[PDB]
């Protein structure tokens, strides 16, 4: 039931990782622009940790064996920063990989993470491969969303409609 596509507030039994930043499903406080029909959204509370992530353990792995390698997600920010969508190590040990895009800071933005242009996630002692291009082809059950990737911005942000296409 906690599988893509994720639209929060449908009595979703979400599962977060041990080190996840606070997350909770809240009535949409910005029923505005691109997300005006959404009545419930995900409230992400950054604490100002440099690489702090919202981490979900999915009931069903995302399958990247096909040509549908693009994850889209609505994100609300009034601050311009980088957003990272990260696949942690897959079900079969598939390499952790990520796409970094910009949020222009204009409230609700549809961000597009095309894993055709993914790179190897930082792993300690893997200098040769860290940040090298990579296209996932495997099954990934653990996803990590970084608001203000590599920055220290703290505060409440909103997230909804994580989908594969
Ligand atoms: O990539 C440049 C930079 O990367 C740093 O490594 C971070 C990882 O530490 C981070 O790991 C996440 C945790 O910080 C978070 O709290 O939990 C989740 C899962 O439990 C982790 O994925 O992930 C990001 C993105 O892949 C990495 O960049 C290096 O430590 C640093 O030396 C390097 O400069």
């Amino acid at each position: 039931d906690f599988a893509l596509p994720i639209n929060f507030g449908a009595d979703i039994e979400y599962t977060t990782g041990a080190n996840s930043v606070p997350f909770e499903v809240v009535t949409n406080p910005e029923q505005s622009g691109i997300n005006a029909t959404d009545t419930k959204v995900g409230k992400v509370t950054n604490q100002g940790g440099q690489y702090e992530a919202l981490t979900f353990l999915l009931d069903e792995a995302i399958d990247f064996s096909g040509s549908n390698k693009t994850i889209t997600m609505k994100v609300y920010s009034e601050v311009a920063y980088q957003v990272l969508f990260k696949l942690e190590t897959g079900m079969n040990g598939e390499r952790a990989n990520e796409v970094e895009v910009s949020h222009s800071g204009n409230g609700w933005e549809e961000l597009s993470f095309n894993f055709n242009n993914a790179r190897n996630s930082f792993v300690q002692g893997d200098d040769a491969n860290n940040g090298q291009p990579f296209v996932p082809t495997g099954q990934y059950d653990e996803i990590s969303i970084f608001l203000d990737f590599a920055g220290f911005t703290a505060g409440d942000f909103y997230i909804d409609d994580i989908e594969q296409n």
